[PDB]
């Protein structure tokens, strides 16, 4: 069958791809001194008209993301110069290896890198935040990702599918004329429609190139395959330019613009939204008009899922520690309700679960919305996939998610119709720009500053508020809240400068067509044309500070003073080995223990209310999230010992999941603990990962996992994801990695091949495998 | 069974009700000199706390619209003083008779009428448009209904059902405090929340009064009925104040606020929206939790449908000619698609069709959205009801309707999720104020002015543009377009003055809570707080001017001159009997004849583009509609003879339906003609009525009506409605009216009891019964 041929032709080693990077620069040199949005349009056009294209083995959906797939696309306007600086290490390094063709390694080092030097987003922002860039680079307090660009949005495909790109081209033309009739006093709006025109033409022509290759391959081909390539030629002539009428035409539409978007916007989290909802009209018409059958429809969706595995991120050695596991994350959202609360599961929802279950690949990040009205069969079928170790699903609970959005002042209907993107981030579908991973914040560092008068405990960094030495518990709490505030303020200032920087040196016109209000208002997405505008920033280490507070509570209570506890931390418990054992013995978040997990909850609420009050550059507000990527590990390295008994250098806790090995009452008790957090104030999402041994599942694999699903729904958690892991298979995968490179895990919000995770991160997924409950 | 007991207790003669009118005045006297929005709040409160209430025979849903039902509610702030001026004629007049208690007839004539004299909406607007009021009252050119108030909106029940009125009360209280903290510089916003508070309290207390009556009746009652009244007591204690959790709780919620709204806002078109979509979560939960069964659910909906028959309009003798047939029109919208295009028919859609089919009462105005993806069973089931003479359905075609809304600049999703209200008017659901019957315009009068240099042909009224005497056909067309323009401008000026007048003397705070953005922005609905703001104005006589143009074309062509044709018209074809026969013989709109129906289409497009360009007071734009009420008759009386051969005084054509007896090629050919009109420019709706003889249906009643349904969908019409009429039953209903007062007809967008239509209107429904196709 067809899937088998497709699966094997994305299992070959990945390369550092260069053709987008080159042709971009080539256009940007031809365009210097022109209006920047037109330059971006013209660059995107040039790459789409000149990138090598190929249709692959037995494909029904075409559009390689880069020529000769598995690879990394380079964005030197953003953060692609990070990776040029380490070209030697790329083919031989332990995680996310990329072969580099040495002929184009020369093209990067002396053609690309000297041009883009000081033409980047970071070059704009630097003189405006030099003090923030300095503390960013210490790796210890936060990371700001908007250096690399924005992305992180589920693309409004239903907006696109109701118009097609020939509409945009013509409408841009009507609007260019009308602007000229009024004497072009609206220069910005004019530049926009000029860009839109160009960018529409590019996309139309890009479909046309694949139509021509399909025709060229079919006069050289036999039987059924010749029938297929002639269909592909016919489809790609029509769509991305016209409104599609068939399901195949719709799925080929979305994938062309999806691959196109990846030439303009950087690799992170460009998602497809509620794909089961909006492909269903074409699907329902085609079945029962006989046009297609169920197995062809399956193969079509399979092809799409498989194609999103063509990218792998261009992360350097440092970025591999904080984002380990080949994180790109073109997400897909299935299931959920309509704008009335009715169940919106259709037959295409089930289909999409099946193709996900069969494929078990690292990508797409499949996100399943469930609620109290989801069909019982669908929950069973979800539980079967998860229990049989598919390890590639995430569950999103509608109740908590729409409550979060309503507090972020989203409309009823826009909250009900939400989508997901990236790992765990939630957003109104199609009319929002949420910059959903704009920063990640080490809140453990806040506590560290809070007991050392705004100095780093082991590094001498004066980055914190100038608080005093703490005495009692109660005035460490005030000092903590003040420090969280201070650190949040640092990233809100930083991200805003960066958002202005993006608007100025990297507007993104194609993406703008795909995000509602932008095209109609004639303002680019990076300037704020989306209806809702948000900036998602994330708390990491919420349990580490929570637990350190419980452990301080009891240690003062019986015996010790504050000065002891900070000195213990500074000295890494060397010479403090009695107290340290009492700290470690103290109650932990993750065990349904109110006296422990009330502190973590309170820490999150403080964080949330300190975030949600600030406004961003794009004219909306900031949005609080709690998910780690692998920055809980990265920040950990440079986090000192904290009064929870965590040793200096050790990993922090991931998302809203408890610290490693502190979950002694088991997996149901973790969920009870996690569902105590105020999700209603967390509108950028939360990551809860539950790791289960396969033996503990046993014969009743189904029953016990559906139990956990219905339990997390009833107790009101926002997000849950599961891992079914066999420990010595994971041990054997360290030993012979290429033999076991099919081994899938959920890291902290996304699927990675276990082999591609670093040693600290691997050791963490192994140690978090739970047996109780 | 229960329905039978309920049906018979709204068949008694109607009264002129006075208790709302009185208690309103009573409060308004206590409140003089206070902020008008607070006065309106306090008045509404006073009536809801003091109106006599009663639970009726075997009711499950309670909330009489007026004490002792069938009746008219009087709004002296609007147009209720019209009817006091004719108190003597009310119990003994031929249509819409109202018994008047002579004790409260004295209260109207010397307590109500001298107070409200010059405190009305019209009193505000008069000095600002005295020239328009003068030409309004000649009845000949347009009617402006906003003298009477606004209404005409489908109420946002899902907004309400997700909050409940205790939320509003408390939120108003938080917002009143925060306004005070900032020193109340936002006085208007402050007045608003003050009103909202008051109006929420009123509604909570109003539910509580019905809870107490239910408790009082149940300590005096037996068995099953005592079980029911105790449930009603329990339900009305909880809801309108809390979010409902059961289906019965939901339906009782909506009806309480629905009856409440009718004490604040005048009788026209306060509708319930997509009721099948938003009651379905409660329904689906209750079935299969055993809470309710299918027959109880039926009875609950039956009770609601039956209760909307308690009102009958307070129209005087002149208003009865232009709005004959007891038009109030609490509409209900079932069927249609979601915001993705998927079919949104659920089991509750079918239920609602069934209760409609069984009841066959004049009210609710049931509106069925269908599209190309509607289930085949549902179309069959619609066709069965219609063919069996139910005569109480209207069909709305999604394709044409969402295209109309998108051109009015409605968002994709808001257009897909549209609702209907009144007769045929369409609107984004829940976040719009469209004033959907704000005016009706006699476009035949435009043509009359167009060939008499802006003078009325038989009345000497100089109300038209000062055009010249027409010579050729081509320069009568220019002169026509200019005259349509001139007349539209007159009503846009008039309606805007009136809309400002409403905002000033009749803000409507309860209704404001129910229309989205209003409460959140803290601005009343009449001031423009709704997300979309529109003003619906209607063309009447589009075929009369269309046909007069074809008839002018051929009459000039062969022989005659322009001066002849106008003189013929002025002289009512007396002395012009040859030419008149040629005019009558000329091609007519309604027969699929391009040479005829191209003129009508063009007339509508001119009208539409002249309307849709003007902006209203509430900060949106005007919206073009084409439906008559019975003003096609009323305007007819005072319309002179026109070159189509229509005699002076005769009725004009209704909606987008052809002139009476000009539809010689039959019913399919009428639909082809009607589907040539540009619906994409008609965003306030169109009325097409198809009248069929029951014999012509024959044994294949189903087949031939589904044929017409699928034909009107395929040919792209906006709205169609059907009548199955037996001619001599209608003849017998003139003879013995009270014996035949159950006889239902669709007038031009709504159901009336044939007995309640005037002689000119009755004669029209009889003569329009078609036999061909």
């Amino acid at each position: 069958d067809r899937i088998e041929k497709l699966i094997k032709k994305v299992s070959k080693p990945a390369r550092l791809s260069v053709e987008r990077c080159r042709l971009y620069t080539e256009s940007m040199k031809q365009t210097e001194g022109e209006p920047m949005i037109i330059r971006q349009a013209k660059a995107l056009k040039h790459v789409l008209e000149n990138i090598p294209i190929q249709i692959l083995d037995s494909e029904l959906i075409v559009g390689t993301m880069l020529p000769n797939p598995p690879g990394a696309i380079i964005f030197p306007e953003g953060v692609g110069l990070r990776i040029i600086n380490e070209l030697d290490s790329l083919p031989n390094r332990e995680t996310n290896r990329l072969m580099v063709d040495e002929e184009d390694a020369k093209v990067l080092r002396e053609e690309i890198a000297p041009y883009w030097q000081r033409k980047t987003i970071e070059a704009f922002a630097f003189p405006l935040m030099p003090d923030i860039m300095q503390i960013l680079y210490t790796g210890s307090v936060f990371v700001l990702t908007e250096i690399a660009g924005i992305s992180h949005v589920a693309v409004n495909y239903p907006y696109l599918l109701r118009r097609g790109f020939r509409w945009f081209l013509e409408e841009s033309e009507r609007r260019i004329r009308a602007l000229e009739e009024s004497g072009v006093y609206e220069g910005e709006k004019y530049s926009f429609y000029q860009a839109a025109k160009i960018v529409s033409e590019a996309v139309i022509n890009y479909g046309l190139r694949y139509s021509k290759l399909a025709e060229e391959l079919a006069e050289s081909e036999d039987g059924e395959r010749r029938e297929e390539l002639l269909k592909i030629a016919e489809i790609c002539r029509k769509v991305p330019a016209e409104k599609p009428e068939t399901f195949w035409e719709a799925v080929q539409f979305v994938w062309l613009v999806q691959s196109a978007l990846h030439q303009e916007n950087y690799e992170q989290a460009i998602s497809m939204g509620r794909i089961d909802q909006y492909l269903y009209p074409f699907f329902k018409k085609d079945i029962g008009e006989g046009r297609i059958n169920r197995e062809l429809a399956f193969d079509i969706l399979a092809n799409l899922w498989i194609k999103t595995n063509e990218i792998v991120p261009a992360f350097d050695s440092l970025l591999e520690q904080y984002f380990s596991g080949q994180a790109t994350n073109q997400a897909v959202t299935i299931g959920g309700c309509d704008i009335y609360g009715n169940d919106a599961t259709n037959e295409l929802t089930y289909l999409m679960l099946e193709v996900t279950d069969r494929l078990r690949l690292r990508q797409p990040n499949v996100h399943v919305r469930i609620n109290k009205g989801s069909p019982e069969s669908f929950l069973k079928r979800l539980a079967e996939a998860i229990s049989s170790g598919c390890n590639n699903l995430a569950l999103f609970f509608d109740d908590a998610a729409v409550k979060a959005l309503k507090n972020a002042e989203v409309d009823d209907r826009d909250a009900l119709n939400y989508t997901t993107d990236g790992c765990v981030e939630i957003a109104p579908f199609g009319n929002s720009f949420t910059s959903s991973d704009a920063a990640l914040i080490n809140v453990a560092k806040a506590l560290e500053y809070a007991l050392n008068e705004g100095v780093d405990l082991q590094f001498g960094y004066e980055f914190g508020a100038k608080t005093e030495k703490p005495k009692f518990l109660e005035d460490l709490l005030e000092k903590l809240r003040e420090q969280v505030s201070h650190i949040v303020k640092l990233v809100v200032r930083g991200s805003n400068v960066l958002s202005y920087a993006n608007a100025e040196v990297k507007p993104t016109p194609l993406l703008s067509l795909c995000v509602e209000d932008c095209f109609e208002k004639g303002v680019d997405v990076s300037r704020g044309g989306a209806r809702y505008n948000f900036t998602g920033i994330q708390a990491v280490g919420i349990a580490d500070v929570g637990d350190s507070l419980v452990a301080i509570e009891g240690a003062l209570n019986a015996g010790y003073s504050m000065d002891d506890i900070v000195e213990a931390c500074r000295k890494n418990f060397v010479g403090y080995e009695k107290l340290h054992k009492l700290l470690l013995q103290s109650p932990k978040y993750g065990n349904d223990d109110d006296a422990a997990d009330k502190y973590t909850k309170m820490v999150l609420e403080w964080y949330c209310e300190e975030v949600n009050r600030h406004r961003n550059f794009r004219g909306g507000k900031f949005a609080a999230g709690c998910y780690p990527m692998t920055t809980n590990v990265g920040f950990g390295f440079f986090t000192s010992a904290l009064p929870s008994g965590r040793k200096s250098g050790e990993p922090l806790n991931p998302g809203v999941s408890p610290s490693t090995g502190m979950d002694r009452e088991g997996v149901t008790a973790v969920i009870n603990s996690a569902s105590k957090l105020s999700y209603e104030n967390l509108p950028n999402g939360a990551s809860l990962t539950i790791n289960l041994s396969s033996d503990v599942l046993g014969e009743k694999g189904d029953a016990v996992i559906e139990a956990l699903i219905k339990s997390s729904m009833e107790l009101g958690v926002m997000h849950v994801q599961f891992n079914i892991l066999k420990e010595d298979l994971l041990r054997k995968a360290q030993q012979e990695p290429e033999k076991y490179r099919w081994l899938l895990v959920r890291v902290a919000g996304w699927s990675a091949y276990f082999v591609e995770l670093s040693r600290p991160v691997q050791e963490e997924v192994i140690r978090r495998i739970s047996c109780r409950i």
